[PDB]
């Protein structure tokens, strides 16, 4: 099944992502609200691009049931940033890091080429992450740094009642997605690329 193969093919990349110095220090309480805010600013950039690609692919008629609009984060994230930054000034202030430029470039290639299988790979890596370790991240931003949960809306999925149930549903959708042999190979390859982009985002954030 695709869901298992995806999890296995990306296991090494997941571990490397999880143990990046920036993410490691952030989660262990060794940084601060400021760094979490820098992370969320960069995320707003790549989620904006991700969700444009999602919009394109869904509109094209591919992976429709997987591409649940309830997952959209860009507007929720903008409200978090308004809270974290104390105004909407950040919008005209933020600059993409070199890793984010590469990530956004890939996502815009996917969008404009309407590369459905690639988009699914990117969707899995980000959204299943948010529904998973993202829950731990939100808890630890509050506990380590006193971030108000009003500024952690990113990690809350309105009108998803049960996260584990949702993820099992998601994995079943992956398993039933019709793919040619090369589309499947491409999806798997792109999933590891997606993890590597995130690794590079964290590396730039650590400096
Ligand atoms: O579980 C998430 C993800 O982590 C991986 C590799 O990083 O597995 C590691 O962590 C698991 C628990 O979270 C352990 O059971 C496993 O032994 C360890 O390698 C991936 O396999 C997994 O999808």
């Amino acid at each position: 099944g695709l869901a298992v193969e995806l999890k296995q093919s990306t296991a090494q990349a997941h571990e490397k992502a999880e143990h990046s110095t920036f993410m490691s220090d952030l989660l262990k309480g060794r940084l601060g609200v400021a760094e979490f805010t820098r992370l969320q600013e960069q995320a707003w950039l790549f989620y904006t691009a991700l969700e444009q690609a999602v919009d394109a692919v869904r509109a094209s008629g591919f992976a429709e049931s997987l591409l649940d609009p309830a997952l959209n984060r860009a507007e929720v994230l903008a409200r978090d940033l308004d809270k974290l930054n104390g105004s909407s000034e950040w919008r005209s202030r933020i600059t993409a890091s070199p890793a984010v430029i590469d990530y956004v470039n890939r996502l815009e290639e996917i969008r404009d080429n309407v590369d459905g299988p690639a988009l699914v790979a990117h969707h899995y890596v980000r959204y299943l992450g948010d529904l998973s370790g993202g829950q731990v991240i939100a808890r630890m931003m509050q506990r380590h740094y006193g971030v108000d949960p009003e500024a952690l809306g990113f990690y809350h999925f309105e009108g998803i009642a049960k996260l584990k149930v949702y993820k099992d549903e998601y994995r079943e959708k992956l398993n039933n997605l019709e793919l040619s042999d090369e589309q499947r190979e491409h999806l798997l390859k792109e999933a590891t690329d997606a993890f590597v982009f995130n690794h590079q985002v964290f590396a730039d954030l650590g400096k």
